[PDB]
């Protein structure tokens, strides 16, 4: 179904990206940057600056080790589809 | 991107089973159990029993108004999409 193509689509993306760098389960700052550059593009403004990198990390770094894990990736996802659901 | 089209997937099969009966932003228990029956067949087992129907709702409706809404529909998704990233 549409339904199951986009779980699996949420799985991959997830994984292209943390696999990159370090935790190779883990988002570090670098891999979510990009990530929202590459992917988020219609949704969200274009991270041009540390600055913003570090808040969207910090807002999606919930359990505070510095990286976006999948459950927080979730998370993530939630917010920007919410959003979309509301925007209309 | 893959990740958007999974975006606007979500907020279109919501929107396709919510819309059915009642509330039309809101799934009651026959359109939650169409929707997993129809569009979660790989994912989860059939639902064929009033017990699983309402035990999957008492479940997913975290303010207890009976129904899911959009961001219970996004938590079930979230849980969805966790147990298959953990089934390897
Ligand atoms: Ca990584
Ligand atoms: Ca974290
Ligand atoms: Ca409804
Ligand atoms: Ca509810």
């Amino acid at each position: 179904s549409e339904l199951e193509k986009a779980v699996v689509a949420l799985i991959d993306v997830f994984h292209q990206y943390s696999g990159r760098e370090g935790d190779k389960h883990k988002l570090k700052k670098s891999e979510l940057k990009e990530l929202i550059n590459n992917e988020l593009s219609h949704f969200l403004e274009e991270i041009k600056e540390q600055e913003v990198v570090d808040k969207v990390m910090e807002t999606l770094d919930s359990d505070g080790d510095g990286e976006c894990d999948f459950q927080e990736f979730m998370a993530f996802v939630a917010m920007i589809t919410t959003a979309c659901h509301e925007f209309f």
